[PDB]
């Protein structure tokens, strides 16, 4: 509605999308494929009608991804924030998530220099954000999406939300991914920037060994004990010594001594010969 008082150009008709199932990659819960008629072209549409306590929270997510837009962050298309049921409209990646994809994929097509290109495209995204005073809070390879010729976009699904096992543990009603989680973030609630790095130096190993869980074999009750006296994760199969010198890096125990994303991002645009 132009002529109008607080106006919104992200604002669509419902009727210009047909919704056609929901998206398998393990629920993501009321998200839907769906097609844009008009444009013929396949979306991804988040709803809501079993939360309440969310519809503030699901509005307050519509805002914010008005505020960012980056080629390497999941692109939002519209929304429909007028009527009951709400809708989050954002381009379809053709691949799903990234964990998954890694987990499934062919290793001869996803060689060595894809997966850093991948990574480079994730702290790329990070760079980004970075520059712009976002605080991601759960990067993972669960919440990135592959698009055509290896393109990866970093998203958010709201998984603390989905969750059915032992990805996030209960944390005062609050659930935590604590393989992900940064020390401080887990010790003293304090996200920023360099917690979202840490999850970066996590998820560039899980892009390494190609979707295996972080900190195989130890039960979360441990790994914060462990990170004091200094264990990091170990090289894996595989990885550049120059990969995993960066991942080392991003699990720095002090914050301030994580490298910023630009820097990181640099790192790979350096190493991208070859
Ligand atoms: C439908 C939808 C609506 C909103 C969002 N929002 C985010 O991913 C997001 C929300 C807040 C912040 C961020 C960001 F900071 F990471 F950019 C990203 C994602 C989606 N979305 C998109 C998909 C696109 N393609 C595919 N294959 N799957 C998708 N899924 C499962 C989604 O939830």
């Amino acid at each position: 509605g132009a002529m109008d008082p607080n106006y919104d150009k992200w604002e669509m008709e419902r009727t210009d999308i047909t919704m056609k199932h929901k998206l398998g990659g393990g629920q993501y819960g009321e998200v839907y494929e769906g097609v844009w008629k008009k444009y013929s072209l396949t979306v991804a549409v988040k709803t809501l009608k079993e939360d309440t306590m969310e519809v503030e929270e699901f509005l307050k997510e519509a805002a914010v991804m008005k505020e960012i837009k980056h080629p390497n962050l999941v692109q939002l298309l519209g929304v429909c924030t007028r009527e009951p049921p709400f809708y989050i409209i954002t381009e379809f990646m053709t691949y799903g998530n990234l964990l998954d994809y890694l987990r499934e994929c062919n290793r001869q097509e996803v060689n060595a220099v894809v997966l850093l290109y991948m990574a480079t495209q994730i702290s790329s995204a990070m760079e980004y954000l970075e520059k712009k005073n976002f605080i991601h809070r759960d990067l993972a390879a669960r919440n990135c999406l592959v698009g055509e010729n290896h393109l990866v976009k970093v998203a958010d699904f709201g998984l603390s939300r989905l969750m059915t096992g032992d990805t996030y543990t209960a944390h005062a009603g609050a659930k935590f991914p604590i393989k992900w989680t940064a020390p401080e973030s887990l010790a003293y609630n304090k996200f920023s920037i360099k917690s979202d790095v840490w999850a970066f130096g996590v998820l560039l190993w899980e892009i390494a060994t190609y979707g295996m869980s972080p900190y195989p074999g130890i039960d979360l009750s441990q790994v914060y004990e462990l990170l004091e006296k200094d264990y990091r994760m170990e090289r894996p199969e595989g990885c550049p010594e120059k990969v995993y010198e960066l991942m080392r890096a991003c699990w720095q125990w002090n914050p301030s001594d994580r490298p910023s994303f630009a820097e990181i991002h640099q790192a790979f645009e350096t190493m991208f010969q070859e």
